[PDB]
């Protein structure tokens, strides 16, 4: 708990294991809810504000099992919840992310991901 955790505006969600949130837009739209295959469009950057990955720039959206073990933590996490139409802001810590690993020559080992994910589909 407690107060400043929360963000500027009491907006941010800590969840127990340690992935924060924040829903930048509430979808109007059907909730997302894990074995669903769900599409999102969404943008990844490294804390320092370099973009790595991002599947509006492929203009593809992508579709995955939510909860599936398809992709990081933090996502399977994360994205759950959101509604079709919904924009939110993930801050995925490396344990729920890439680790001591890094990824593809350009996540690092150790790093916090930022994403912004918009759900498209459920
Ligand atoms: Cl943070």
């Amino acid at each position: 708990s407690g107060l400043v955790p929360r963000g500027s505006h009491m907006t941010v969600v800590t969840t127990e294991s340690g992935l924060k949130y924040e829903d930048l837009t509430e979808g109007s739209g059907a909730e997302a809810r894990a074995g669903q295959t769900v599409s999102v469009h969404y943008t990844g950057w490294l804390t320092d504000g370099q973009k790595f990955d991002s599947s509006k720039d492929r203009n593809d959206p992508f579709a995955f099992v939510l909860g599936g073990g398809m992709v990081i933590k933090g996502w399977d996490e994360g994205v759950q919840g959101m509604k079709v139409g919904g924009v939110r802001r993930l801050t995925i810590p490396p344990q729920l992310g890439y680790g001591a690993r890094g990824a593809g020559g350009v996540i690092p080992p150790n790093a916090t991901l930022v994403f912004e994910v918009e759900l498209l589909d459920v």
